[PDB]
DNA sequence: CCATCAGAAAGAGAGC
DNA sequence: GCTCTCTTTCTGATGG
DNA sequence: CCATCAGAAAGAGAGC
DNA sequence: GCTCTCTTTCTGATGG
């Protein structure tokens, strides 16, 4: 089983998690913690089934301790330990190396290589997930090889994705299937940890593609007509989910009063063409404005409506569309034209005017919004043109 | 049985290594080092199980042994022998042969007559290395052959790489497949001996290559667009094996998601032009778990990324394509192009840029990193020309 | 069997034995020599069997070679092979580490872990050798070990004693009573290299040395006073045993019909003193040479009588006792003291005389031959100087 | 840093 | 007796 | 609705 | 070349 330390060893806290409800080996739900530590030489792993010792678990903290258990190499301190604060004048030195050898997360490849019944401590990204009727195969992958996790119990079915950082502790590893497989055992814990952030802009394809997407409404243009023909009025809007966000043409105007900013809506019928989201009818805009949903974590926020850079866009494919807000410093106007010179503290570029859009009165000195410009480029200098569905005005 | 040698006889310390642990006898794992010994006419290499006996076998030492054991030749010293420091008056002189003679390495060819189960000691050279799943098999080579070495256990896959000079302590002979193989024993040990840089540039070119290679990406950049007329995509990187360092061109964007820093990769049938290698189908990255063990050289590392120096620069043949990182001093625009007096802490030079990449603005204070850039020169100094597939980005503080 | 190497590859010749008679396969004898050849990247050893090819496998020569065999990984030339002339722009650079190797012997401790059949070159010191009716066993050894080789035929009963070196090209291996032992074969080579003859100055020493030391006289000088008040009488004589020389003053000169030279003489109780060897009583000496094979080398003959150069006096330790003979250039007299310049191709120093050998006479152009002077040096330069053991002659 | 390797320089044996 | 040369040796050199 | 701070990880230095 | 540690950087996180 586990043997028994009873020399008063004196150590100090690394790491540390919070109090969880847990089954002990007596079928309570009591509440256990995770922690670490290290000597003058080594680290060990530290399991406390005594809730009431997470003071003295803060991390640079000293203790010493008596009567701790060892089991497969992982220290056991439940009620019956002793965990006394050390003094001023009994502390241990640990070099700079146990300390970052300790927090060093192993290999897959390498974990494909022990025997059956060992305990590992690590963080992974996680490949790909299957979830079943009462577990998931959760597979974790590095530069190393892929394995494969099986979580059962409290962590059977939990919210993450395919990407997120699985911090584990205290998995057992099985020979299931003639291949390794990470099973749980019963002093188990699993920290989430997803790394979310997504620039550029979300492209949605499929068309005839109907459904549900209540988004919200975050910036929005005022309406314009784009064909002076028929006079055919519309406006552009990016909304955004908790996940993305996306570029909204509405080609209905009627829903001016339901594209109001801060304003949460589940809108149907969207066909995904040259990556907008184009809506054709009202009828797929519910109101809605009385029951709460996201919030949108901040840098989704200024992600969504970021204004790109000259050197993000001397990067992309000859073709894509943009939308930001720069400086103009030149002006020149050839039959029809208007060649708009401008630039930032990256690049600088000109952005070619024809059309509807001439009317626009603006010189240099003051900034512009653009939207909806299509990304085209010379043997002499990028460009972007004005489109059908183009849009700007003159700020401040 | 071996032999035991119940009398004092006096010896004079060579070489000592440093104590590491084996799998005595009874299978418990304890501390030995091991000793080359020489008396005034002939040396001994000795073991020594005894651990405690660290200081006494220091070189320049005489010392006196009673009772010791011998096999193959070979004196062993384990806790049941007697090691006395021999007085300045105790002291014998080996002659400088025995010093000359005892590291000597013996001939491979030599090795290749020995018996099976004979058991060798000399330091040789890396020419090819091998790592099974199980054992790991060093190909080494000199003036007379090559043999290979089985390193099993504790010598699966050490830390080293070709070129290096490896120090081999008591492997045994052993007819494997027909051939003789150095196989591990229950005494072996392994010190190196570091070689072997190759910094400076890259390497050079095999046009159509039919040939594979597994490296590792350790500069990555974004793509881009090197012809306007027809937008052609590109972008750089910077790859390494164990012991060589490459910058790679690759023209199909497709590849920018296989080429990732810390990823190990694998390239085949490729194109070598002016020091860059050039890829030209997707069908050629397949990062499909080929080496999970593979350790990269810091050093190494610290060499592809490296930036040169200005005097560096000056001492390089021009045709050679720059990359790396400076800092801008003086701006000086014309008629459609821009002039960029780069500076480092040993002079000074000059950057000529032209065309598409004159829409940046870089300003004095500014880091700039540029990737592929010609090595020109005139009668008032130096400079680096924007060509073909030149590269560049700005970073500040 | 052998493999057929068929592609031409350059090679830079490092060494080759003399020509020497051998059996071939067919029971005819043949010449053949040995050398060894290097790549850019290995060594080779190689028999050579087409004695023609005795001038292209020259020393730093570099030839080219194609349709040529190879037996347990050793080359093998016959009349089928083809070897060539290099151009000057086929030259290789062969490194030095592999003409060290080539050239470096196997150690006796490897060797005995050999295989049976192994062929092995090197050269070893003789230890102990057996003559018997049909082969002989040579014993040698290194700092590795000990081993037996076994010599018949042509390499049977050669004229080489214990500490020569024998240089061996192309024995075997085989087992003889359990022990391994190196044996002769078709194409096995021997080259004697001198024994380990090299004196360098007798040994010091001051006790009363009881023990005897059978030597053979060298050369002797004179009696002469070497105390005017008393008239003491000495002279001063090399004599050398086999493998040594000492230097002897003889203080009772009643010896002189004993020391003549080549008369074989045994010497005891005699004492070391600065350098030297010290006879006080007619006793310690017997003219009777009972021991008339002794022999000499002509190499401690020879080194024996060497004059030290003048510029390697300038690097010996200050007082100790010097013979030689010198050529005299000036000669100036102050005050009873005789000041003799003397120079060799190394360099120039002074001679300095006081006392009785000022009546010695000496004048430029005249050869001095100097017995134990003093060594000593002031800031203008080095000197011998005359004490009282000394004597000197012109020749 | 840890000891190796290499060009230069000194020492031994054969020959004119 | 002198000279050419193979052998042996010390210290500067390499390297990352 | 926005800026500052902080822990980790890649890159570099002193010394072995 | 190898190792401990001082330095620099990217990105996720805080709050009145």
């Amino acid at each position: 089983g586990a043997v028994l330390h009873s020399e008063p060893l004196t150590v100090m806290v690394l790491t540390a998690t919070d109090p969880f409800e847990y089954e002990s080996p007596e079928h309570e739900v009591k509440n256990m913690l995770h922690a670490t530590v290290a000597t003058v030489s080594q680290y060990f792993h530290v399991k406390v089934f005594n809730i009431n010792l997470k003071e003295k678990f803060t991390k640079k903290n000293f203790i010493i301790i008596s009567n701790y258990f060892e089991s497969k190499g992982i220290l056991e301190i439940n009620e019956t330990s002793s965990v006394l604060e050390a003094a001023p004048d009994q502390m241990i030195e640990v070099p700079n190396s146990i300390i970052r050898n300790a927090n060093a997360s192993p290999k897959i490849c390498d974990i494909q290589k022990g025997t059956s019944g060992a305990v590992f401590y690590g963080v992974f990204t996680l490949h790909k997930k299957t979830v079943n009727r009462k577990n998931t195969i959760y597979e974790i992958k590095d530069g190393s090889g892929s394995i494969e996790v099986v979580g059962s119990g409290k962590w059977h079915n939990i919210n993450c994705k395919e990407g997120d950082k699985l911090h584990l502790f205290c998995f057992h590893l099985k020979t299931i299937d003639r291949q390794p497989k990470l099973v749980c055992g019963e002093h188990s814990f699993i920290k989430i940890s997803k790394r979310g952030n997504v620039p550029k802009e979300p492209a949605k394809e499929e068309d005839h593609h109907h459904g549900p997407k209540q988004v919200m409404v975050l910036k929005v243009t005022e309406p314009f007509t784009y064909d002076l023909k028929e006079d055919k009025r519309m406006f552009h809007a990016t909304v955004a989910t908790e996940t993305e966000f996306f570029r909204v043409k509405v080609f209905d105007t009627a829903l001016k009063s339901k594209f109001i900013p801060r304003n949460i809506i589940a809108i149907s019928d969207y066909f995904g063409c040259n990556g907008f989201l184009e809506i054709y009818r009202a009828s797929c805009v519910s109101d809605v404005n009385v029951n709460p949903t996201m919030v949108i974590s901040n840098t989704l926020r200024q992600r969504a409506n970021a204004t790109p850079k000259i050197s993000y866009l001397f990067s992309q494919a000859r073709g894509t569309f943009v939308s930001g807000e720069y400086l103009v410093n030149k002006k020149t106007e050839r039959n029809k034209f208007i060649y708009y010179g401008i630039g930032d503290d990256t690049g600088k570029m000109e952005v070619v005017v024809y059309g509807r859009l001439t009317n626009v009165r603006c010189e240099p000195g003051s900034k512009l919004r653009l939207v909806c410009f299509e990304l085209t480029s010379t043997e002499d200098g990028w460009q972007l043109r004005s489109v059908r569905h183009s849009y700007m005005q003159v700020i401040n």
